[PDB]
């Protein structure tokens, strides 16, 4: 029953900021500490992020957003596995096991996240 | 105004069965007809499937799998842009522009979708 | 979970285009004109055990990604049946690229003159030796 | 394509893709990969090429074996850019998570050794790649 997790960070774990003083975005502490739980609890932690792709271009996400990110997740204390770039970029996913970080923290808080059920046509 | 869509394919536009007889899964006549409107309303949709992945393996994707389903698609008279295979699994994405099929419906139904907002966490 | 392999089998990837087939400006793919020689060498290596990958740009230009499923893939594999190639593995969305500069590339004149040797298996790829 | 014309500037711009590994700089069981070493040949010649206008990616397959794919960002990254900074190498695309073959067969391939000899002959910028000619 271990859980193979995928977050988004931006307007997710931590608040956009156009300044774009990236090393300084502030976290939601609630979603940390969440995905911290499932983190010690045994749950695979894949961060998956679409930062740079439009700013500075996937050849430079390398060198140009990585570094103040890690910094970022390491200052915050989010605890994770796995971060991955290059994420494309929709105005909606439309997916049978997707979730807004709203009903993760209410599901989170009322100890529902780890059985909740995905979604299935039932038709 | 004109959004950028991203829907899976499987449990989602049809119905998953075992025997995998792929030609012949059952559509969700709601999520194809919403998703039709979308389309010749000027919205772009894009398909993005995991099948295969598992099963056949992602070398074999483009041949044992892209014809029963595209066949599929036409059968059941979608009207979509672009078709992408390859599609990471997992049992939960945690996003800030994802929903699931059951909410699309519910919004589509309303006459919501089109200017439904995003989650932020508003700090 | 033990996967059969042959010992000292090669994992080989092959550009179609201007590779195993000649382009086409009229873009009529199915009719694409085949080298006969690589793919004689190529079903010599998928007989002997290898693994043969063919891995393809085509499409990422003229239909876009979005397409290349629906547009550019059952006219590929109908050549390559027609043509009768063998291979295990078909990738698309290659990037496009003027050179790449590898230590395990080749080209398909120097891989034939290497087949018809019968030195490719056995031929060292490029070291720094510094 | 009238030379010095703007089409002419552009279709003289190439766009290069480069190994790293044993390529660039030469491979080290080790693993200490800050401290790999450079091919000084290469290194000027990818240096006079970024220089000249041409696109210059480095596209690397390391840590996909080592560290695993969701490991690469954190794990490898850093000591392969300073590396790259501490060898002076010029280039503008770091691209990660390269497939890996025993061999590419390719119309528009080159080995280190032939790229740097036709560097040194004057002869890269115009080498004609592979055609059937069927
Ligand atoms: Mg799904
Ligand atoms: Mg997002
Ligand atoms: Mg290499
Ligand atoms: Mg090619």
């Amino acid at each position: 029953n271990m859980l193979n997790l995928c977050f988004d960070v931006d307007d997710c774990i931590t608040e956009w900021n156009n300044n774009r003083d990236y090393v300084n975005f502030k976290p939601d502490v609630e979603m940390v500490s969440a995905i911290n739980a499932l983190y010690d609890a045994g749950h695979t932690i894949t961060l998956y992020t679409a930062r740079g792709m439009k700013s500075v271009g996937p050849g430079r996400i390398a060198i140009d957003i990585l570094p103040s990110l890690i910094q970022n997740l390491a200052n915050i204390g989010l605890k994770y596995h796995n971060l991955l770039t290059h994420k494309p970029v929709y105005d909606w996913i439309i997916d049978d096991k997707a979730m807004r970080p709203d009903e993760f923290k209410a599901l989170m808080n009322k100890g529902e996240f780890e059985t909740f059920k995905s979604y299935k046509p039932n038709l």
